[PDB]
């Protein structure tokens, strides 16, 4: 497999729209090369459970169906997992926190596509196949029909990322996008969609992008396939995530009678709106309410608009598929007497990120209150993020090398 | 206002379906009472952003839509309040566990209705109100108008209730019922529909059924109604909630070589399925699996069939509108050697409940791990639940007389 991750703070300070050179890449193979000369007779086969089956090429699709350019977040289930990491090591990229990137996609709907070929009234998944051929064959995963034909969802084919023609790493010349739902349901290099009444049968549908029981140990999953064939563990709708990007890692600041704006980014799954952030210098004893932007709203008050050939109808949805930043100013004395920065959020459905690490298997949605330590130097506090991408440097390598457990009730952190 | 609870031992023993003598009541004022003569002639007024506003009777509904019988878990926002008002007391009716019920209903889909009055598509919202007049006027409220066209919601009008006509405190003649969604919103008495682009406006929407961020006191929320205006914290979707019925409060049991089938019941918003229930004995360092029965999906693979002159058409969804049951064998030797039991879930979005409460100012929505203490006397065990329902008796009330602090890292039970 290669995975990529964008730094932190680019990330951050690229703001809502992610460029497409920053844009996480996860392959779990060789990435199928397609020349510019083949890109508009590549083929799409619809089948299974339908009325009419038939195929498909991207110009067809391009000519023969509505088009849109929507704002999307995409994570990959695996973001966060260093985390995981520190506590027990498993298998898998160890991703820091920049496991996810926003574009602007342009394409069809994928419910239009698959309402053509007029599924069984008994069908209930839609399965994707791609074009590539990673140790354990063809990727393919699924996806419930009924979310496909949810405008609130957007389920996209899109050929285009932001504005542009899709790279090889992201799927040339065509892929699945999924608002709302870990990237690996988003199939690149898209193949075949077949229409069916139970899930995915495919490999990489069962051995990869689940969250299994906290006590089913590496061993167990090992030696137990089972383990890897309930659907109430397979990854869909993404849980809620936090992110604290300002201060940075490393970061000093004088002490002063200025504030400094703490800040970073949240995002959610299943289009439910993240209603509050919050964050705590006290370890938990309470907590202050961030300010939050959510630009994808700005897009939702504009009505109807066309970027890239594609209409933008943000305007015609309620939920929320994109990441919102948040900011909180705060005094820097008060930081001073602090020895961490904790944030959370908590959703539309008053469902709230856990203090308690959920350790599992493939060290998967990892969303336990992201922390900041602070350490204070002199007359200057220096800020410590847990982890840094690929290299030593943050407080859980310190409190590792002080011999602290992570998992305790101060983060492995001196009483 | 009015409130009753049943009690919690007989809500779990009484199984899937809640017998309707036993479903708990919140009015929040008079209950207008009906007489049986004059049930059919009761008329709901279909207006606001429609093409084709109406007014339809009860007999008329039975004779014109197409009738469903559907099971659904109903559920106080209130629910679990006590727990609340242990650590810091505050207004409201002080629920058990046990402010949930559920039934078959019985009636016709909410959207069927407001479809034929053909929505306007700037339309987001269905104002829904009452013929009640508790102390601030007629009570009223509103759900999203794409979740009345989604089959997965199956939102209702009911006039029927585990097959027997509705009795006034349950709203007689005809009810909203609003599944994977509060009791708030389930409007009773119901006489008038407004279609709208915006939520409703009504005074029990603002003031009541909203899970305010934490630091907002009830001195804030008393001298700035704004808090109570922003939408991101009214409740509609319910959260996670996992409850422990067996072993009962005060029960106690002989330490043996025997096992002891640990048991309750959860539920969740929105339709989503709880995944997966863990049950540590060890204060979270360890978690054990429980087994889940979904009575349900029973119901989901029998196909079609009719009970009281209503297709039951749970075949149909995927969606989970009912709660769960769970069992777990424990050996009595290793209970003997605890303190405690706590019981958590995650559902299919890989959210979990948290550790921490959430105190917030009308005490709703707290989804925080139920816990039930384990006193060893002699040679047998005995079982505290949090709190008892209109009376003392539970763990919390003796952490209280031995001067504890229930939101600190052990539950306010010493070391
Ligand atoms: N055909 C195909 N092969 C893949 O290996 C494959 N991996 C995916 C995963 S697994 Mo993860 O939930 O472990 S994030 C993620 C992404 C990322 O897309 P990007 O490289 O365009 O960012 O595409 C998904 N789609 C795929 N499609
Ligand atoms: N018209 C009307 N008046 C109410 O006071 C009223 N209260 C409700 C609340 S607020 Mo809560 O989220 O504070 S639970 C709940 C229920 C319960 O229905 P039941 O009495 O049939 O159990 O109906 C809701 N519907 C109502 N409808
Ligand atoms: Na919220
Ligand atoms: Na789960």
């Amino acid at each position: 497999p290669f995975n990529s991750e964008p730094p932190l703070t680019k990330l951050y300070d690229s703001g809502f729209l992610t460029p497409v050179s920053l844009h996480f890449v996860r392959n779990h193979g060789p990435v199928p090369y397609v020349p510019d000369e083949n890109i508009l007779d590549w083929e799409v086969s619809i089948e299974g459970m339908v009325e009419t089956p038939y195929k498909i090429k991207l110009s067809d699709i391009m000519e023969q169906f509505d088009i849109y350019s929507t704002p999307v977040t995409m994570v990959c289930a695996g973001n966060r997992r260093k985390e995981q990491n520190m506590v027990k090591k498993g298998a898998g990229f160890n991703w820091g926190a920049a496991g996810t990137s926003t574009s602007l996609w342009t394409g069809c709907m994928l419910g239009d596509v698959i309402g053509k070929a007029r599924p069984s009234k008994r069908a209930r998944f839609v399965w994707m196949e791609g074009a590539d051929n990673p140790a354990n064959g063809a990727y393919g995963t699924c996806i419930r029909l009924s979310w496909c034909m949810d405008p609130e969802r957007c389920i996209m084919i899109a050929y285009q990322q932001n504005g542009e023609w899709l790279h090889p790493d992201h799927g040339k010349p065509l892929r699945v996008v999924i608002p709302g739902v870990i990237g690996g349901r988003s199939v690149k290099w898209l193949k075949k969609l077949v229409v069916s009444d139970r899930p995915s049968e495919n490999w990489y549908h069962y051995f990869d992008n689940r969250v299994l029981p906290t006590m089913v140990t590496p061993e167990m999953a090992k030696s137990d396939d089972r383990w890897w064939k309930d659907e109430r563990y397979a990854i869909y709708d993404l849980n809620l995530q936090t992110i604290i990007c300002k201060p940075e890692n490393q970061q000093v600041i004088k002490i002063s009678e200025d504030e400094y704006e703490i800040a970073g980014f949240g995002y959610n799954g299943g289009g439910v709106r993240i209603g509050r952030i919050e964050v705590s210098l006290d370890k938990g004893k309470s907590w202050k309410l961030a300010d939050i932007d959510y630009p994808e709203d700005r897009y939702r008050e504009a009505g109807y608009f066309r970027l890239f050939g594609g209409l933008v109808n943000v305007c015609d949805r309620m939920s929320c598929l994109c990441w919102c930043f948040w900011k909180l100013k705060v005094p820097l004395s008060e930081l001073a007497r602090s020895k961490d920065i904790l944030i959370r959020g908590m959703d539309e459905r008053m469902m709230v990120q856990p203090r308690t690490m959920y350790w599992n298997v493939t060290s998967m949605l990892n969303n336990w209150w992201y922390r900041v330590a602070i350490i204070r130097e002199g007359e200057s506090l220096r800020f410590e993020h847990p982890v840094v991408a690929n290299k030593p440097g943050g407080w859980m390598d310190r409190v590792k090398a002080e011999g602290g457990d992570i998992l305790d009730n101060n983060w492995g952190e001196v009483d």
